[PDB]
C-alpha cells in the first residue's frame, strides 16, 4: 500500500540506481531552470531524493493505483526557483518530452498514475489527466551521457521504498 | 505487444490474483469437465496458469487489438478429458454465460478478442467470431465463494506479464 | 586483457544479469533456428552463457580492442541445427537488426568489436568488417516482454568475467 | 552526442590513461606558464581532467563534428596566471607544434574540431579557424619522458566520457 502524502524514493526493480532532479544533483543556487531533469544517479548506484504522491482525490489515505495523482520530489534543499512538483515539458534536444520539476499543483500536465507491472510498478504520465496515457521510461538522447526519465514507449520496471 | 504463441499470465490492472482453470486448481483426475471455470486465486494472491494466445489469422505473429483469436490454457498438468481451449457455455447453475475451458481451435465459440480499456486492456468474447462481443468480468454466483470470469456488463479491465 | 579462444560471460556493467542464446534458455530440440536471439537473464538475474572471441587476427593470443572478431557461444549443449556462432540478421517483427547464433566464423556478416566505453566496455557489429560500426544495444520492440541484443542507438555498457 | 557546456574526459580510444595540463600535475603555485602542455596521465593510467567544448556557433546545445569550437580545462584550481583555453603554440625545444593552455576565447589559434576517425573519433586544430587542419596525436620528443597531445601527422583515435 502506498501511501498519500508520505515520502518515498522510486527505484528501479532490479536495481538501487535511484532518482533527482538535476538541480539538486549540481547543488548550486541556479538563475531559473527552464528544464529541471530527473535523472538516474549511476556511479556509484545511490538512492536518491524521495518524493511524496497526492491522489487527485483528497480524500484517500492510500493511493489509488491506475488513478490520477501528483508527484513532488521531498527535499529541503532547493536550487531552482520553481517548483518541486513534477510535470512533462516539450524539449528539442532530448527530441521529445521528458519529465521535469517545475509544475504546479493540479494543472492540466500534472497528472501521472502508478500501475502494476510484472511483479511491480510503472509510472505513467497521463495528458489532461486521461488516457491514452504514455509511460514513463528511460531515455539517453540529447543527455549527454545522463539518463533520464521521459515519456517513452518501453516503461522503466519502478519499487517504491519509504524515506529516509 | 503480445506475440502469437508465447504465454502471458492474465492479470487483473490492478491485482496479483490471477486465473487458473478449476481442474489445475484441483489438481485431481476428473472423469469429465462439464464446466472448468476460470477461477481467481486470492488467498493468498498468486499469479495462475499461463495462456497462449492464436490470431485468426495464422499468419500474425503479433498479436492485434479488436480481432478474433483463441485463447488456451499453457499447462503439461491437465486433468480433463476435454480441452485446455477457452470458450463461452451457458449454465443456469451460474445464471448464465461463463468462460470455459474445454472448447475447440477455431470453432463458433471459440473466438474473443483483446480490446483497450482505458489505460490497459479487457477481454470480450464474440459468439460466432462475430460482433456483438461481450466483455469478460468477475462473477460471484455460484461460485461457491470463489470467483470467476464470465461474460457481464462490467469488463475486468486486465494487464498481461509474460511468463516468466 | 581478454584472451583469444578463453571462455567469457558478458555481463552488463553494472548487473549480474547475463545472456543466453535463446534455444538455450527453451532447452529443448528445435527442428531449426531461423532467428536465435541473445536474450537477457533477468528473474532472477543469472550469469548466463559464455562466449569465446577470436579475432581476425588469428596469430593475436590477447583479443585487440576496437579490431574485427567473432563470437561464438561456448557450449556443450545445443538445439539448434545452426552454429553457436554470432551474426546480425533483419527481423520484422523487432523492426530492423537483432544478433543472433547461427553464422559463420570469418563471414561478411561475423565481425564485431570490443571497445573501451567509459570505465567498461561496448560491442559493435560491423558490417563487412568495416566502419561504420554500429553499438550493440537492448532493445525489447517485438521481443513480447523479454530483452534480446541488437544492434542500436545506445550501446550496453558491459565488463567481461572468466567462465566457469 | 556531445553537449556545449559540459565536462567529458578525453581519453585515447583503446586506454585508461587521459590527459591533464601540466600545471595540474604539478600541482604547485607558477611565476608563468608559457608551454603549459597537455600531458599523458601513464603511470598507473588515471582519467585525468575533464575539458569543456564551446562551438563557435553559440546557439548550439550540442556539439556538431567538424566545426570550430574551443577547448577549455574543467578545473577550480588553477596554478598558472593564464587561461584554461586551449590553443597550439610552436616550441623550437619540442621541435613544432604543440597543444598548451593559455589560449583565449574565440581566437584566432584558438579553434579545433572533433571529427570522425574509424569507429571513434580525433581532434584536429584549425589555424585561424579554416581548413587545413592538422591532426592532434600524442608526442614525446622534449617530453623529458612524458607523452603530450601536438598536432602531428598520425592522429590519436579518443572516445569522450561525461565527467563523472
Ligand atoms: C498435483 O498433482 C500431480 C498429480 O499428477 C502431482 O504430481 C505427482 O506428485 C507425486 C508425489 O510427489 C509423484 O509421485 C507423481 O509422479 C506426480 N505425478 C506426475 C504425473 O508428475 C503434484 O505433486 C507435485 O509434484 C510432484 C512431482 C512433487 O514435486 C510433489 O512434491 C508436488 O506436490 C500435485 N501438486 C501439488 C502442488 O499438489
Ligand atoms: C594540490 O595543491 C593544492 C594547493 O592549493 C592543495 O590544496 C591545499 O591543501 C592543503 C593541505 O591539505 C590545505 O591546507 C589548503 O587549504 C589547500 N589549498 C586550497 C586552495 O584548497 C591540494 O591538497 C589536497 O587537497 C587538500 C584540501 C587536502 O585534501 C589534501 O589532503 C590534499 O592533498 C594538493 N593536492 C594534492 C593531491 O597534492
Ligand atoms: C550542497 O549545498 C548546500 C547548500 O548550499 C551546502 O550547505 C552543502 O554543504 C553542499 N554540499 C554537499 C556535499 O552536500
Ligand atoms: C474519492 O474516492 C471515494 C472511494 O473511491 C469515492 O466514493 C469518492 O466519490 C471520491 N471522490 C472524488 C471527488 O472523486
Ligand atoms: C493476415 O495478416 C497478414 C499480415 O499482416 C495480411 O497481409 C493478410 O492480408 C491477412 N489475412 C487476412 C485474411 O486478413
Ligand atoms: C535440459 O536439457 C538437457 C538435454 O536435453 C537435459 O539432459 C537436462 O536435464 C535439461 N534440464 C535442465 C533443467 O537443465
Ligand atoms: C597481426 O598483428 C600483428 C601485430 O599487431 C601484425 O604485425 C600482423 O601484421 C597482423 N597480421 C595480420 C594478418 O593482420
Ligand atoms: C547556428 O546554429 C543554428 C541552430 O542550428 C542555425 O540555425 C544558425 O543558422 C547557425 N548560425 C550560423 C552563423 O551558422
Amino acid at each position: 500500500a502506498i501511501l498519500t502524502g508520505v515520502p518515498y524514493y522510486i527505484l528501479p526493480s532490479t536495481s538501487r540506481a535511484g532518482f533527482s532532479p538535476d538541480n539538486l544533483r549540481k547543488n548550486t543556487s541556479q538563475p531559473s531552470c527552464p528544464l529541471d531533469l530527473i535523472t538516474q544517479l549511476r556511479f556509484p548506484p545511490r538512492i536518491g531524493v524521495p518524493v511524496i504522491f497526492t491522489p487527485q482525490n483528497s480524500s484517500l489515505k492510500v493511493v489509488p493505483l491506475s488513478h490520477n495523482l501528483n508527484i513532488h520530489t521531498c527535499s529541503d534543499l532547493w536550487f531552482c526557483p520553481e517548483s518541486k512538483i513534477w510535470t512533462v515539458k516539450s524539449s528539442s534536444i532530448h527530441r521529445g518530452l521528458v519529465v521535469t520539476t517545475g509544475g504546479t499543483f493540479r494543472s492540466l500536465g500534472s497528472w501521472f498514475r502508478i500501475e502494476r507491472h510484472g511483479d511491480s510498478y510503472k509510472l505513467v504520465h497521463c495528458p489532461r489527466g486521461s488516457t491514452p496515457c504514455r509511460d514513463v521510461g528511460i531515455e539517453t538522447v540529447g543527455g549527454g551521457g545522463r539518463r533520464y526519465l521521459a515519456p517513452r514507449d518501453r516503461p522503466l520496471a519502478v519499487r517504491f521504498t519509504r524515506a529516509s
